[PDB]
């Protein structure tokens, strides 16, 4: 699994860079007031592939560790909540959103980053789980009311970009877990790095189908 989970940061680096150059080309092929969701999206991927770059070569030297990916996801993960949000709210409810999600994806990731540093099991790694997954859910409730007054395609259209959050982040939290049952250090790299790829351009994909129904 080495060299699998190498090989996969170098994979991760080129379809990040992907989505990012498809977003950004296919950002005019919706109308302006409609564009900004898409352009968070790229930039989304665009960190990613940055972040991709770096952890290959950390991998190379033997400095790599998870809490690496961390630096990725405090910026990332506020920023995919901002680019759903950009696509379903507008004005002072889209303030004030962007605040609340944005806070509660922070410590999310930070509380879960204070367990990730610590031995697995202790009582610090299921301080920060805890603390972390109470957020995770009241995240994942938001953004399942959050499609309670779309209709007709629109609705359609979010109805996927809320499936993939909700079944597509599953595995963070997952693999956070798992290695307090099994040995399943290995395996969780090699799943976090899939699931960026599918999570960040799926979601940027998703996001531009919506804009597209938007404009339409
Ligand atoms: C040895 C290596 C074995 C590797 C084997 C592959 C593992 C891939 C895991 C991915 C986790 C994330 C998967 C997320 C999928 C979510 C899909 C979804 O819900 O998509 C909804 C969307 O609306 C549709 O249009
Ligand atoms: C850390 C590296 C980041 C690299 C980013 C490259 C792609 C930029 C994509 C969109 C720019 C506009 C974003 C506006 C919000
Ligand atoms: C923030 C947005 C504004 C700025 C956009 C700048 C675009 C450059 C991207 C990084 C290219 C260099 C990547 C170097 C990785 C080095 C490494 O980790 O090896
Ligand atoms: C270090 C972090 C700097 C960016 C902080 C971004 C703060 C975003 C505040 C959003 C808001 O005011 O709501
Ligand atoms: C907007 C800001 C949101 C809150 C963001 C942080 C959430 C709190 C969790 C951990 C503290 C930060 C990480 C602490 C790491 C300590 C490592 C150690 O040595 O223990
Ligand atoms: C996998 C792609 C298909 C979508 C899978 C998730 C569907 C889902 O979670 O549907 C819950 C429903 O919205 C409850 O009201
Ligand atoms: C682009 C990368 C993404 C979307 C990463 C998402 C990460 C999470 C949702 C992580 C959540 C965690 C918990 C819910 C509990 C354990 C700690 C974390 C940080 C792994
Ligand atoms: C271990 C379990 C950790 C999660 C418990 C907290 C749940 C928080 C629910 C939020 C509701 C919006
Ligand atoms: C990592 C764990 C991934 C879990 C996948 C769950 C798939 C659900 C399929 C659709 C069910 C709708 C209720």
């Amino acid at each position: 699994m080495e060299e699998l989970t190498y090989r996969l940061f170098m994979v991760a680096t080129v379809g990040m860079l992907a989505g990012t150059v498809f977003l950004l080309a296919s950002s005019r092929e919706v109308k302006p007031e409609h564009r900004r969701g898409v352009y968070i999206s790229a930039l989304v991927c665009g960190i990613a592939w940055y972040h991709y770059q770096k952890m290959g070569a950390s991998w190379e030297s033997g400095s790599y560790d998870t809490g690496l990916r961390y630096v990725d996801w405090v910026l990332t993960v506020p920023l995919m909540f901002v680019e759903v949000l950009a696509v379903t709210r507008k004005g002072a409810a889209y303030n004030e959103a962007v605040r609340n999600w944005g806070i509660a994806a922070t410590v999310m990731i930070g509380a879960g980053y204070y367990g990730e540093t610590s031995a697995a099991g202790s009582n610090e790694y299921w301080t920060g789980f805890v603390i972390a997954m109470a957020t995770y859910v009241w995240l994942m409730r938001n953004l399942q009311a959050e499609g309670e007054g779309l209709k007709g395609d629109q609705a359609v259209a979010f109805e996927n970009i809320k499936n993939l959050i909700l079944v597509g982040w599953i595995i963070y939290p997952l693999g956070y877990i798992a290695p307090v049952v099994g040995d399943f250090d290995a395996i969780r790299e090699v799943l976090y790095t899939i699931a960026d790829i599918i999570n960040k351009v799926g979601l940027g994909v998703l996001v531009l189908q919506m804009a597209r129904v938007q404009s339409g």
